[PDB]
Formats: C-alpha cells, sequence, structure tokens
C-alpha cells in the first residue's frame, strides 16, 4: 500500500462522492476529519461507511477496531485479515490521490528554484513547481553534473505530458514514470535520483524556519507522512502466540530486524534505536512482563531510564510499578532492584535504583531512573523549557558514566512521547558538540528512527513541538 488511498485535502462530501462515481464496492480511502482526527471512507453495497479514527499521542485508534501504529499498518492490517472490521467491512480497492501537495518533489508556487537547485543540490537533484508563462502546466527542474535542465509539462483535459508519449492522470504518475525511464536529450540523461533538500537548514535559521512555517508545519507533516508506506518491514516474533500476551497493544509491533533479542524466552517488546548515544524504545511494563524488563537492563548495560508517563493516566493504566518503592528491595525473576533514594523536582522525579542479578554479587550497577510527570493528558507542552531542562540533565548523567549502555526510553505504547523524546535528543547532541554551524534536518532524523520502530512521532502537534524544543535551545545559548 503506497499510502495512495490518503487524500490530504478533501472534505467528507467530496470523499463520498469520489467513492460513489470513482470507486466499487470494497473501495476505500483515508483522509484528515477535529484537528488530530482521521477518517475511513469504505464504500459497501452502493452506501458509504465513515469509520472514525482517533490519534491524541499515543497510538491511531480506530473506533470498533484494535489500535495501531500507523495508518498503513492499519490498511495493511485490514487487507489481510478480512471479517475483523465491523455486519463485515471489507477492505479490496484503495482509491487512488492526485494532489501532488504532499510529494517530495513538489514545490508548488516556485519562481524559475535555479537558485535552491545551485545552492543545495546534487546530480539528479529535481523538483516539480507550476509553469509562470502558461498557468495551469507545471515545470520539472533537474540539475545535472554543471547543469539545470527545465522541462514543460503541459496539462491537457486533466491529464500530464511532457510534449510526447503518454499521458498521465497524476503528477506523481508522471515523475514515478520518467524515475524508472528517465527522459534522453538529443545530445545527456535526466536522471531523477532525489528530490530536492529543502528541509536541511543552519542551526543559526531555525527560527526564520519556523517563522515561514508557522504562516505550513502541516503541510511539512503530511509530506513525511506519506513516505511511512517505505517503513512495513516485519514484525513476525510479535505476532507468535507465545508473545501475543507480552504486548500491550497487540497490533503495535517491534520490527524484527531492531528488536531487542534476551538470552536468559528471547522476546520483548523493544527496539534498538541508533542515529555516539544510542536508545531503546520499549512499552510500558505489563504484569507479566517486569521480569523480562529487567532482564533487557541488565543485559544491554543500560545506566539510565527514561519514564514520560504516570502509571495511570486518564483513569487509563499506562505502565505498572516496576521499581521498589523508596528503601525498598524487590526481586523481579532472577534480578534483584533496590530503590536507593528519590529526588523529586518539579516536572519530574530522580530514583537511584541498584541493579543486581541473585546470586552473584559484583553484577551491582546504579540505574538512574528519570521519570517525567508533568506532560499533559491532551497535546504537548506549552513551552519546551522543562523538557529541555529535563533531557540536558539526562545527558549529563549519561556522559559521567564509562562504558554505559543505551538510554531505555518508554511511555505507554512505546513510539509516540517515546519518538518525541528521542528525537529532540538527537538534534541537540548535534548541536551541543557542532555548535550553531552544523545543520539539522528535521524529517529526515524522524523517518530515519521510524524505520528503527513503528511509528516514532504520532501527532503533528509533536512535529512542532520538536521544532520549537530546537528553536528554544539555540536562542538560550
Ligand atoms: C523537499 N521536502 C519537502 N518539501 C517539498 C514539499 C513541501 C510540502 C512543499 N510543498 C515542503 C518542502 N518536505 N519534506 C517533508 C519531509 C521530507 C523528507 C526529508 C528527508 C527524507 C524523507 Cl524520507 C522525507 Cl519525507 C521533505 C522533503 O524532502
Amino acid at each position: 500500500t503506497s499510502r495512495r488511498w490518503f487524500h490530504p485535502n478533501i472534505t467528507g462530501v467530496e470523499a463520498e462522492n469520489l467513492l460513489l462515481t470513482r470507486g466499487v464496492d470494497g473501495s476505500f480511502l483515508a483522509r484528515p476529519s477535529n484537528p488530530g482526527d482521521f477518517t475511513l471512507s469504505v464504500r459497501r453495497n452502493g452506501a458509504v461507511t465513515h469509520i472514525k479514527i482517533q490519534n491524541t499521542g499515543d497510538y491511531y485508534d480506530l473506533y470498533g477496531g484494535e489500535k495501531f501504529a500507523t495508518l498503513a499498518e492499519l490498511v495493511q492490517y485490514y487487507m489481510e485479515h478480512h471479517g475483523q472490521l465491523k455486519d463485515v467491512i471489507e477492505l479490496k480497492y484503495p482509491l487512488n490521490c492526485a494532489d501532488p501537495t504532499s510529494e517530495r518533489w513538489f514545490h508548488g508556487h516556485l519562481s524559475g528554484a535555479e537558485k535552491l537547485l545551485t545552492e543545495k543540490g546534487k546530480h539528479g537533484s529535481f523538483l516539480v513547481r507550476e509553469s509562470q508563462s502558461h498557468p495551469g502546466d507545471f515545470v520539472l527542474s533537474v540539475r545535472t553534473g554543471s547543469k539545470v535542465t527545465h522541462v514543460m509539462i503541459r496539462c491537457q483535459e486533466l491529464k500530464y505530458d511532457v510534449g510526447g508519449g503518454e499521458r498521465f492522470d497524476s503528477l506523481t504518475d508522471l515523475v514515478e514514470h520518467y524515475k524508472k525511464n528517465p527522459m534522453v536529450e538529443t545530445l545527456t540523461v535526466l536522471q531523477l535520483k532525489q528530490p530536492l533538500n529543502t528541509t536541511r537548514i543552519n542551526a543559526a535559521e531555525i527560527e526564520s524556519r519556523v517563522r515561514e512555517l508557522s504562516k505550513g508545519f502541516w503541510e511539512e507533516f503530511e509530506t513525511l507522512q506519506q513516505q511511512e508506506c517505505k517503513l512495513l518491514y516485519s514484525r513476525k516474533e510479535g505476532q507468535r502466540q507465545e508473545n501475543k500476551n507480552k504486548n500491550r497493544y497487540k497490533n503495535i509491533l517491534p520490527f524484527d530486524h531492531t528488536r531487542v533479542v534476551l538470552h536468559d524466552s528471547d522476546y520483548i517488546n523493544a527496539n534498538i534505536i541508533m542515529p555516539k548515544k544510542s536508545y531503546i524504545a520499549t512499552q510500558g511494563c505489563l504484569q507479566n512482563t517486569v521480569n523480562d524488563f529487567w532482564r533487557m537492563v541488565f543485559q544491554e548495560n543500560s545506566r539510565v531510564i527514561v519514564m514520560t508517563t504516570k502509571e495511570v493516566e486518564r483513569g487509563k493504566s499506562k505502565c505498572v510499578k516496576y521499581w521498589p518503592d523508596e528503601y525498598a528491595l524487590k526481586e523481579y525473576g532472577v534480578m534483584r532492584v533496590r530503590n536507593v533514594k528519590e529526588s523529586a523536582a518539579h516536572d519530574y522525579t530522580l530514583r537511584e535504583l541498584k541493579l543486581s542479578k541473585v546470586g552473584q554479587g559484583n553484577t551491582e550497577r546504579t540505574v538512574w531512573q528519570y521519570h517525567f510527570r508533568t506532560w499533559p493528558d491532551h497535546g504537548v507542552p506549552s513551552d519546551p523549557g522543562g523538557v529541555l531542562d529535563f533531557l540536558e540533565e539526562v545527558h549529563h548523567k549519561q556522559e559521567s558514566i564509562m562504558d554505559a549502555g543505551p538510554v531505555v526510553v518508554h511511555c505507554s505504547a512505546g513510539i509516540g512521547r517515546t519518538g518525541t523524546f528521542i528525537v529532540i535528543d538527537i538534534l541537540i547532541d548535534i548541536i551541543r558538540e557542532k555548535g550553531v554551524d552544523c545543520d539539522i534536518d528535521v524529517p529526515k532524523t524522524i523517518q530515519m528512527v521510524r524505520s528503527q520502530r513503528s511509528g516514532m512521532v504520532q501527532t503533528e502537534a509533536q512535529y512542532r513541538f520538536i521544532y520549537m524544543a530546537v528553536q528554544h535551545y539555540i536562542e538560550t545559548l
């Protein structure tokens, strides 16, 4: 599923009309509805059924169905599990979209781009802009090296062409056709390697980009959201019968190739995040997986834990208590943990824990638990100062420990708030070491982490909050 079934700016009225006139029974599509909710419109018996999907920051909650990490994994799960979307709603045919506003190469209204392709381009860098001469047409500009070649795209009766050959129904179809079958000039091969990178900016001009995005963020986010279809890696171990009861959410599973493997069964819903600092993104402990959680902490030689949720929020359980009370001592299987001391700030609480395996004495080490408590149940924090001060302390606690393993970060499902903290921590590590003269690329970093765990960064509110945190860290330096 190449995300073509998601229409970025279509109304519910238009969604029904597209299914009635250009779709048959079993045809479906997705659209953004309430800012933050989505809609799954499916055709059945000549009627259209609108299923609601809510995402407050933790997961995609399909009304009357299970909870998923991405909309692509949601569509994939139901296009292979017939009879589970209820009378049954079958997902057979994706009704594809033609709006190029979410494509990386589409820049819309742009002046005759020669500067952009020169100051920030390489061989194969290309873009598609609207034509300034003939209104309605488009232009495809490609850098080749040395030179910047322009190719007209004529629009004729809701179809697109480059002056000859096949007429396409979508600019995306035209671009995808010439990415594999490049145009050869009458003397040069206009290869469409990668789209022009207009998101890599200098750390000094981050405040100027936020100003341009604030009057913007939504368009860049859904451009990253469209590329999630390239991340449907296998999650087979989590689907095994022995591991079904080990996941808090049955359909939010770790990638097979990045999962943490235990050697003491070997399953735990967790993934290694590699961007010198590395991370472990996992879910909140279940009652029957606390013993496995401390197996992972001991195995990976982790000395810091970042908890970004309360045990109970909104009356619902997010994580069971896997740490002893202050001064207590508990055994979780073969692992013995003692709560040495608790230091409480405003936004968080530090818990100095000592973890060791039973029977072996010289295996003890201090594990520093950081429990962020002031995170809002609805949305993201207004000011990033508290989170920035929280991550700054966690970083210096990590750097003071020699040969310390990865940093364990978790919330509820371990993808929403967990991905936001880890991405912010990665971007700051560049600024703290390479100063302000470095380049940062927010959507590229999120895609790099989303390939290692399904659904890192869940909402646009978190996406904009990541930009605000980076901008705030610059201005206070
Ligand atoms: C050029 N560009 C654009 N713009 C072209 C499209 C927009 C909407 C103008 N109409 C904004 C600028 N938005 N954008 C969002 C994410 C990524 C991205 C970056 C690196 C890797 C990957 Cl996988 C992705 Cl998805 C990009 C991007 O590269």
